[PDB]
């Protein structure tokens, strides 16, 4: 209840929200059923429309008008945005040449350039090129400012998760807005786009930009606009707030447009009906820039033009139905559409089995347009698991498709021709970024980057300290003229040990054998220098990784590879090697098929043993440095050290062996050498972060050898591929992956075929950023390079996507 018989006189779009049951005149009042009686009349004026005409010039102020063309309007801050153009012979901002903004050119009393975020729903990245003829104001922002070819949204590529990610720098799993609809079992409450529960603060985690600003003494305009407030009025309100006195005026503002998403759902991303919504958004941009230029703020304000996600062609006839797969379809609740989320209809039924539901959805039809996953098996790059609101069963839906429970769900609910929500690597889901202003660079193109990075930059733009977030602060410094954040490398926590030869062969009782006893001061001094780190400059190109947590580990040198070996986990944390373009692939000789050799630098007590692998009927083993790539028959013995061994399911050894035998060599040939760092990952609680030893849920049977949940590799070479990986003078090029360590290959529907038909496809699906691997391992890579740290940070955030151009 609100006693709505107070007044909005003098309060129109008040910045501080007053508490019920006093009536409201702030933006949001419409959405709460709480506007004062006279809100529409006073605050939502429309008389005479939105543009000055020649006859209105110097008119007698009529307070009823939407905007004014009277002489006093400039000092009142309430002119129509085109006032000076019609009545003072001024040009539109878009018709002016662009001129570099070297320093902020701001009115007196401005303590810092304001930030205006112009956010557009459903604005697919390719609209920038494809709609360029109808979007002159946007194209000027884009070519005169700083722009990326596209910006990667977060998964799911829905509206609410992406806008809140923009505001917080957090993955949806951390901020809690994990979809457009959600169930929270601890609350026992549901969140929906329609309705009232969405207004409860307990859904909304992290710290959004407006709260960060406020807590730090920077004033913020509203980020949420009521849908009934038209766009012209949102602009005029921002422009009015910008005319407030210094002590009252916000420093950060947001505009939001429901377009082009609204029309995109109806007509598809490139429907002929899409041209008009793009023209209209551009006109709104035009209104802002003309308005700012009137207030002499157009070389003062930083403007960000940013989308939440793109839009794909999706129709009713491209719907897979769970009823075509399951028989107990009534025992389930599906969150449907461009992603699937499945849970039990009743918490009272313990006859519901997630395992049988998954198997019933796995590889059942030759062209099947979705893939079921337990959430913890989703690609780690999605970061979509560590929240009680994300259901255990997830369906990743092919682009252009929907999933629904029963056919009745579609026809009793073709309307739609466009949708979004798919895997955030998909080209059609990409969206836009442009920055324009004194703090951004002039006429600069930057590489594509992820929307999680922007919060840090917006904080830098406003002189704020960002709350803890998932951005990598410094990785977007290259967007900025000034205001950069000078990041420093994290301090190493654990220094390595460098063991020499300390154990006799007979001290080991590991149950391992090797056919290796065959007996030279040329080649004895040779192996010696190799075990002290002589070829280490070849195999460790960027310094050793730093260990950022407290642990016990040894650096081990070898002719062909170097490793950091963990006495705690009994295996390397990392193994580093370089494979030149010229390198030869050889086979594992027959006599060495089952060879595992004691490492005389490492105690029996800190070594693995072969007996555990014999006894464990499910678990086998692989090697981190591949025997196939040894530089010599003699160097090959190093690859069979017990210290290079890691536990591997036979089903996973198929994947790993193909990567090591075929793909490493393919990459070296293509990229002119590669440096590879590979290792295990333990993430049993699927939080994206390195497990402590007490979190490990699985060991090789009857041993203390922990089983990894994943294996990673980071594959680096010269960006100028005319230079070999081992002698690169400039910027680097990287691709990485985090492969799930699974006892079956149920994920790959074509896995009974040759590895050449499926393995690389799997690896591509599990592409990763170096930064993802850092979180998962507590390691810090690229410590010793000739590149600036900001550049390295950008490299660590790079994702190799495997989408076409
Ligand atoms: C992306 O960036 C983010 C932000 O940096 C990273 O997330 C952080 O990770 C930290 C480590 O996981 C985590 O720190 C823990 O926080 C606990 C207190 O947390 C509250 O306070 C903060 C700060 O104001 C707040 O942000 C939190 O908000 C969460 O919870 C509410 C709902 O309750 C949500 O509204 C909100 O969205 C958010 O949810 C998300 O995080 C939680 C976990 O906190 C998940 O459960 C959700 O799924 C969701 O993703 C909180 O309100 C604190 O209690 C922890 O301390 C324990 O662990 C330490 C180890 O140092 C130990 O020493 C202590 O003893 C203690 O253990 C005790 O509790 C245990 C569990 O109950 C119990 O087992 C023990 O026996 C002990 O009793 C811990 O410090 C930090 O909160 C989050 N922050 C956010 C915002 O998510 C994220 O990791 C990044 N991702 C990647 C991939 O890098
Ligand atoms: C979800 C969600 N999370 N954060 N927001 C606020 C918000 C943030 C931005 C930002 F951060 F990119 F700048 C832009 C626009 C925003 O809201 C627009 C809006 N008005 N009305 C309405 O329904 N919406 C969604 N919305
Ligand atoms: C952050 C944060 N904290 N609480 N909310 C709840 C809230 C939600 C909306 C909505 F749903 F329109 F986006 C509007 C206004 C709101 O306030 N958003
Ligand atoms: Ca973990
Ligand atoms: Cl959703
Ligand atoms: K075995
Ligand atoms: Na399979
Ligand atoms: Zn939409």
């Amino acid at each position: 209840w609100t006693a709505t018989s107070g007044s909005c006189k003098g309060r129109c779009f008040e910045l501080q929200e007053v508490g019920p049951p006093d009536c409201r005149c702030d933006n949001l009042c419409k959405s709460y059923s709480s506007c004062c009686h006279d809100f529409d009349e006073l605050c939502l004026k429309t008389a005479r429309g939105w543009e000055c005409t020649k006859d209105r010039c110097g008119e007698v102020r009529n307070e009823e008008n939407a905007c004014h063309c009277s002489e006093d309007c400039l000092s009142r801050g309430d002119c129509c945005t085109n006032y000076q153009v019609v009545c003072k012979g001024e040009s539109h901002w878009v018709d002016d040449d662009c001129e570099e903004i070297k320093v902020p050119e701001c009115p007196a009393g401005f303590v810092r350039p304001p930030l205006i975020i112009f956010s557009v729903d459903g604005f697919r990245a390719s609209y920038m090129k494809k709609g360029s003829k109808v979007m002159p104001n946007i194209e000027k922002l884009r070519s005169c400012g700083t722009h990326a070819p596209y910006m990667r949204p977060v998964y799911p590529t829905k509206t609410f998760p992406n806008l809140y990610t923009l505001a917080t720098g957090l993955y949806p799993e951390s901020h809690g807005i994990v979809g457009n609809s959600m169930y929270d079992p601890v609350f026992d409450a549901s969140f929906h786009l329609r309705g009232r529960e969405k207004f409860n603060h307990r859904w909304w985690g992290g710290q959004p930009l407006w709260i960060t600003a406020t807590k730090q003494g920077v004033r913020a305009g509203t980020f949420f606009w009521s849908v009934s407030i038209p766009h012209e009025r949102r602009i005029l309100t921002i422009l009015q707030w910008l005319s407030l006195p210094d002590n009252e005026r916000p420093s950060v503002y947001a505009f939001y447009s429901e377009q082009p998403d609204f029309s995109g759902h109806k007509y598809g991303p490139f429907g002929p009906e899409m041209t008009n919504p793009l023209r209209e958004i551009d006109k709104t941009v035009g209104q802002l820039m003309d308005g700012l230029k009137q207030l002499r703020l157009h070389r003062c304000v930083n403007v960000i033009f940013v989308g939440d996600h793109g839009m794909e062609d999706v129709t009713c006839d491209r719907t897979e139905f769970l009823s075509n797969y399951l028989t107990n379809v009534d025992d389930i609740t599906l969150v449907p559409g461009t992603l699937g989320r499945i849970r039990a209809k009743s918490i009272n039924n313990s006859k519901y089995d997630p395992k049988t539901i998954i198997a019933a959805l796995t590889c059942k039809k030759p062209d099947q347009h979705f893939k079921p996953y337990m959430k913890q098996h989703l690609p780690k790059r999605l970061h979509y698991a560590n929240n009680r609101r994300i259901e255990d069963i997830h369906l990743l839906v092919d682009r252009r498709w929907h999933v629904a429970r029963k056919p009745l769900d579609v026809y009793k609910k073709c309307f739609f021709q466009g949708d979004h929500g798919f895997d955030n690597k998909v080209n059609s889901m990409q969206t836009v970024f442009v920055g324009y202003g004194p703090t951004f660079k002039y006429r600069t193109k930057v590489p594509p980057f992820e929307n999680i990075e922007l919060y840090n930059v917006m904080c830098d733009l406003l002189g704020l300290k960002p709350a803890p977030n998932n951005g990598t602060h410094g990785s977007l410094n290259h967007l900025l003229r000034t205001n950069t954040f000078r990041p420093t490398m994290p301090d190493e926590v654990s220094r390595p040990n460098y063991p020499g030869i300390m154990y006799l062969q007979s001290e080991f009782d590991l149950g391992c054998t090797c056919d290796d006893k065959v007996e030279n001061k040329l080649e004895e001094l040779n192996k010696r220098l190799h075990t002290k780190g002589s070829t280490k400059e070849r195999h460790l190109l960027y310094g050793r990784p730093a260990v950022l947590y407290r642990t016990s580990y040894d650096i081990l040198y070898h002719t062909d590879f170097e490793s950091g070996y963990s006495e705690i986990f009994l295996m390397p944390l990392w193994t580093s090697y370089t494979i030149s373009k010229q390198a030869e692939v050889s086979s594992i000789p027959e006599h060495l098929t089952n060879c595992v050799r004691p490492d005389v630098r490492v105690s029996p007590g800190f070594s693995q043993n072969c007996l555990a692998y014999k006894n464990d009927k499910q678990m086998s083993y692989g090697f981190l440095f591949p025997p196939y790539l040894s530089s010599s028959p003699e160097a090959k013995y190093d690859a069979f050290l017990v210290t290079n061994m890691v536990p591997m399911y036979p089903a996973f050894k198929r994947v790993w062996a193909y990567f090591q035998r075929v793909l490493v060599k393919k990459y070296a040939s293509e990229r002119n050498g590669v440096n590879v760092i590979s290792g295990p990952i333990f993430d049993y609680n699927y939080d994206g972060l390195r497990d402590t030893e007490d979190e490990i849920k699985q060991y090789v049977e009857g041993s203390s050898i922990p089983v990894p949940t994943h294996y990673y590799s980071i594959i680096t070479s010269c960006l100028d591929f005319t230079q070999p990986a081992d002698k690169c003078d400039g910027p680097l090029s990287v691709s990485s992956f985090i492969l799930p360590h699974r006892p079956d290959n149920d994920e790959s529907c074509n896995s009974s075929e040759d590895e050449s038909k499926w393995v690389e496809e799997l690896m591509k699906m599990h592409t990763a950023r170096v930064r993802d691997i850092e979180h998962l391992t507590g390691l810090d890579f690229y410590r010793k390079t000739s590149r600036s740290y900001s550049e390295i940070l950008t490299l660590k955030t790079y994702l190799h996507t495997y989408e076409s151009e």
